[PDB]
Formats: C-alpha cells, sequence, structure tokens
C-alpha cells in the first residue's frame, strides 16, 4: 500500500535515535563505572597492607604483654618474698633471726651504746670459779685480841670473793665481752 | 524521488552495524565489571572480618595493658616501702630498729664473737650491792704486832669489794648475760 | 527486485528488536553495578575508619608496653639489689652489717633476753685495773699467834682483787653495759 515503507522507515529511525541515545548513556555509565571500581580496586588493596601491618604488629604486641605478665608475676612473688622475710626499721613487734648477726662497731639499746668490740689484753684467771651461794653482807668479828678463827674468816671469805670475781671473769670471756 | 529508500535502507544498516559493534563493546565492558564488582565485594568482606578479628584483640591488650600497669605501680609502690624500711648489708650509716631483736647463736663485733646464749647455773649472790665510791689503788697499814683497827680496815674494805662484786652480779643478771 | 525492500526492512525490525532487548539488559546490569559499586566505595570509607582508628589504638599500645617494659626492667633490678642486700629472718649462714646497729629494749640470743638498756647509777671505781697474773686458788696460812707477813699476804690479795674488780668494771663501762 505504497505509503508503508515511508511510515515504516520514519519509525525505525525514531527507533534508531531511541537506541542511539541509550547506547550514548550507557557508556556514559560504564565509562564512570570502570574509574570508580579501578579506584575501589586501589582501596582495597591498600587496605589489605594496613591491616596486615596491624596484624603484624597486634601479635607482636600480645606477644610483649605475654611476656611482660611474666615478669611482673615473678616480681610480685620475690616482693612477697621480701615482705615476709625482711628485717624492718619501723616494726615494734620483735624481730628474730635464725642466724647468726654481725655488725660494724657497736650494738645500741635506745640509742645508747650498750656494746662494742672485745675487749683485749686480758691475762684469763685460773683456779675455781664461785657460782654458788655468796652473801655479800657476810661481816667480820674482829676483837681487841688476835684471834685465829677470826682471821681465818676473813681469809676464806677472800677466797670466796676472788673464785667469784673469776667466775664473773669466765662469762664475759665465754660470751666475748673480754679476751 | 525512487532512490531514496535504497540510500537510507543503507544508511540504517550503517547506523545498525554501528550499534550492533558499540553493544558488543559495551557487553564486553559489563561482563568485566561483573567480576571485578564481584571480587571487590568478596574482598571487602573478607577484609571486615579479619579487622573485627583484630578489633577483638586490641580491646583486648588494651585491657591487658591497663591490668598491668594497676600491677607494675602496686609493684612499684612495695619496692619503696621496702626501701625506706629495710636493713641493708652494706650501708655504713647506723641503723635503728623500732623493734626488739632476737638471733641465733651470737652477737658478733668486728668478727668476733662478743655475745651469746645465757650463762646459766648461778645462784644470786644476796646481800648490798655497791655502785658508789670505790677506790682500787686503796691500801692497807700492818703493825708487826696485831692491831684491831688494822684488821678492822681490811675487813671492812673486803666487805665493800664483796658488795660491788654483788653489784656487778646484779648488771650481768638483769642485762641477762647470767642468769 | 521489487521484493528486497520488504525483506529488508523485516531484517532491519529483526535486528532492531535484537538491539532492543540487548540494551534492555544491559540497562538492568548497569543499574545493578550502580547500587553495587557505591555500596562498596560506602563500606571501603567505613573500613577505613575503623582500621585508622585500630592504628590509632595500636601505636598508643606499643607507647604504654614500651613504658611498661622500662619499668619493670627498673624494678627488677631494685629487687635484685634488694635481695643481695637485705637482712634475712629465715637465712641461717651468719649475717653482717657494715653498719653500727640500735634495737629498742632488748637484744636476745635463742629466745631469752640477754642484752638490754644501759644499767645506770654507777660511781666509777678509781685506781689500778687488774687484768694481770690472777689466781682465785690463792690461799693464806693463819698461824695460832700474830704473824706480819701472813697479815700482809691477805692484804695485798684483797688488793689484786679489788684492782681485779676495778679491771672487770671498766670492761663493762667500755662497752657500755654500765655507765
Ligand atoms: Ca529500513
Ligand atoms: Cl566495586
Amino acid at each position: 500500500g505504497a505509503y508503508d515503507a515511508q511510515v515504516k522507515n520514519d519509525e525505525q529511525d525514531v527507533e534508531l535515535a531511541d537506541h542511539e541515545a541509550r547506547i550514548k548513556q550507557l557508556r556514559i555509565d560504564v565509562d564512570d563505572h570502570e574509574s570508580r571500581i579501578t579506584a575501589n580496586t586501589k582501596a582495597i588493596t591498600a587496605l589489605n597492607v594496613r591491616v596486615t601491618t596491624a596484624e603484624g604488629e597486634i601479635a607482636s604486641l600480645q606477644t610483649n604483654v605475654s611476656a611482660l605478665d611474666g615478669r611482673v608475676t615473678t616480681a610480685e612473688n620475690n616482693i612477697s618474698a621480701l615482705q615476709a622475710d625482711y628485717v624492718s626499721k619501723t616494726a615494734t613487734t620483735s624481730q628474730s633471726l635464725a642466724s647468726p648477726l654481725n655488725v660494724t662497731t657497736s650494738y645500741s639499746v635506745g640509742g645508747k651504746k650498750v656494746l662494742g668490740a672485745r675487749q683485749t689484753g686480758w691475762t684469763a684467771a685460773t683456779g675455781t670459779a664461785n657460782k654458788g651461794v655468796f652473801d655479800a653482807d657476810l661481816t667480820f668479828a674482829v676483837s681487841d685480841t688476835y684471834t685465829q678463827s677470826e682471821i681465818q674468816a676473813i681469809a676464806n671469805a677472800l677466797i670466796t670473793e676472788r673464785r667469784r670475781t673469776k667466775a664473773m671473769e669466765d662469762a664475759l670471756r665465754a660470751h666475748g665481752l673480754i679476751d
């Protein structure tokens, strides 16, 4: 019917123009997606680098924290041991040592010197030591005339006195106050 | 004008061929974007897993570091307390205790034993103790003939001597050197 | 040849229909990619925030761990110093001080008081001190009749005895047991 071909060609041109416009817009979108996907991949790659670095610093930190925890626990136990075992300057309850003690120069009680270096130059007394009955209020009769028994009593008490002096000397030497 | 339809159909074919080529290239690009976007999403998902894990290890580390900081500070204060309060083996300035002290076996001064266990077996002296005037250069007259006053002087000095011995014994017992 | 134009227009319509279908599917894919790329970018942005935060917490942790390591090492050296230098309550080997020692109230050996505060009220003895030869088994002859030499011997031994008592008193005063 003569006219269809012009109508058909015209409408095909309309559809061709529509397709042309749609391809252009698709091309615009895909070209812009290209940039965006390229950018996203680059950022993801960069993100993996810093996270990998972070992972490398975390496991190292965890190692150090575990090592530190071990050294504090040891220190805490050494401190506990020292606290139970050390001699205090400020404690008021009597403190006792399981060992001998040596110090320089002096021992003191209440700020006054009571004990010091061993005193030397002694020649040790000989004979009997008297640690028995001793009456320092023992007195003596003295007559107007010579009495043997009265002189004997004086001599006897002089002997018990000298033997008491030796006994005391023995105690100082055995302690070590004198040589 | 007869010829236009062939010219029109030919140019439409040219445009159809152009569209065909452009759809192909778009299809190539979108198909390749599909893979890339799929890959990026998978990587992002995987990145969130490890970061979430990292966050889980950081806040735990921060907890442990804060706990460790607390235990060192306590330890540092215990150390400070021990340093101020402990008795030193190497310190040269005199050190003083606020408490009684007991040790095993001996006390010593300068490497020599000066004091030890209490000496036992003593029977305590009785009578007067003499801590007053005492002249150890006190001498005595002795005549060719018996003289009461001369014997009395000897006896008197024997008494003051025995009372001085008792006084000294009192001091050792009160300290505790003897029982 | 009359018929080609209808055949040509028909096949162009077929190709137009094919292009139309392909543009639709491309449009579907690109529209869906748009959402996905938008979502991926948003997630990447959000990932960078938390990683940046994580980086901010890691370098701070590394700072604290390094600071803690420094404080434990110092503490460990203070502990070592205390262990070598402190006086132990439980050690059995004799312990020695380089300094004088003062304590409250008493010194004790084996649980018994042996030493205490300085004894006062003494008037210092005068004269000769005897730290030489001393025989406490020295005895004396006593006749039925007055004998000057026998009385002299008693007096002489009384003098050496009093001088020995002074010698002992000197030792206690020099140590500090008495004033
Ligand atoms: Ca046509
Ligand atoms: Cl993407």
